This record gives C-alpha cells, structure tokens and sequence, in this order.
C-alpha cells in the first residue's frame, strides 16, 4: 500500500546479516509497492587510511569487504527469489551517478554550509559513524572527522530527500536501532527534510512478530 521504501545497507552495519536482509526484504515487498537498496561502497578506503593503514592495503580491504557484501545480499535475494526484481538494488557510488542524485546533492551540500542545525546534525552523524567504526581503531583525529564527513555528506541526499532521488512522491527510510542515522534524527529542533521523506524503525522482534 505504501509508495515507496529505502533499505540503506553499510558495510559497517551487521544488522544485515542474511536472515536479518531476507525478513526486511519481505516485509517491505509486502508494505511498499517500489524499494531501493542501496549498499554504501564509497569513502570506507579513507576511514581505513585514518585507522593507519596504506592506500593499498585499504583499497584491497574495501574490495574484500565489499565482495562479502555483495554475495550476501545475492544471498538475500534468492531467498526471496521468485521476484527479486520487484527490487532495485544499486551501490550508493552508482546512484551518485544520476541526475536525480547530483540534483538533490547540489541541495544537501548548500545546506551543509549554510543551515547550522543541519550541519550539526550532520556532524553528530559523522561522530556516529566514527565512533562506530570497523576494526581495531580508538582515538579519533581530524583525519578521521573528514573521512567521516566525505562519507556522511554522499548519504545526505538519501536521508534529505528520497523523494527527489528516486522521483517517488514519498519515501521511507527505514532503520535499525542505534545506527548513524539515529544520531541524525535526534538533533535539536524548524528544519525540515523534503516534504514525503518519511524515517521508519524497523525492529527485528517486530518484523518476525508481523511474519
């Protein structure tokens, strides 16, 4: 009944374990008449580069955790099967192609530099996605605030304005519990995101409660 949902899948987020994909694939199969997936492959190699690591060995890490990634969600997919094409899946560096993308982008970027509560929001987002990083790092620095940034930044216009990036009248983005987004969402109150951009928590116990 619903127009239109998006599953944003991190790398970082084991959320998306196969059974966990394949429960919120069906779910939103039956609740939204269109879904996006998108899986986020881009700026993960400079979060490395700040943990210490050479470009070389982040960009063969990046490629390795981004092959899992994808096979997963290949995975995912089969197990729904018989219309895994009522889902358009793509990786976030792919969407960042489309007009549709750059022109919301054009908007989140201006807004990043002009709006404080949304830069603010934003900024809480990257420490977020700092904080909760991958692998056996600690201390932030400057290095790891601009990784953050540049990552946080290209998800913008997904959380901004589904709407104007998938040319749907309204999106729901949905989430899960105590992710990046979260941090986002809970910033100080008269901004608003696109008219029809809508935020969904999505509870593991409650999807496998509705099915």
């Amino acid at each position: 009944r619903g127009e239109h949902a998006l599953i944003g899948i991190s790398a970082g987020n084991s959320y998306f374990s196969q059974k966990n994909t394949v429960m919120l694939l069906q779910w939103a199969g039956q609740r939204f008449e269109r879904t996006d997936v998108v899986y986020v492959d881009t700026h993960i190699d400079e979060m490395l580069i700040a943990d210490g690591r050479s470009a070389q060995e982040a960009e063969r890490s990046v490629k390795r955790t981004l092959k899992d990634l994808r096979r997963r969600l290949r995975r995912s997919l089969e197990s729904v099967g018989d219309h895994a094409e009522r889902f358009r899946v793509r990786s976030l560096s792919e969407l960042q192609e489309t007009p549709e993308y750059r022109a919301v982008r054009e908007r989140t970027d201006r807004a990043f530099e002009e709006d404080a509560e949304f830069a603010t929001a934003c900024e809480d987002m990257v420490r977020a996605v700092v904080m909760n990083r991958p692998g056996d790092g600690v201390g932030i620095s400057a290095e790891h605030l601009r990784a953050g940034l540049n990552y946080v930044l290209a998800e913008a216009p997904l959380f901004a304005d589904s709407p104007g990036v998938f040319s749907v009248p309204s999106s729901v983005l949905c989430y899960h519990i105590d992710t990046p987004i979260t941090a986002f969402l809970s910033r100080r109150e008269g901004f608003r995101a696109a008219e029809g951009q809508a935020y969904v928590v999505v509870r593991p116990q409650e999807l496998a409660d509705a099915a």
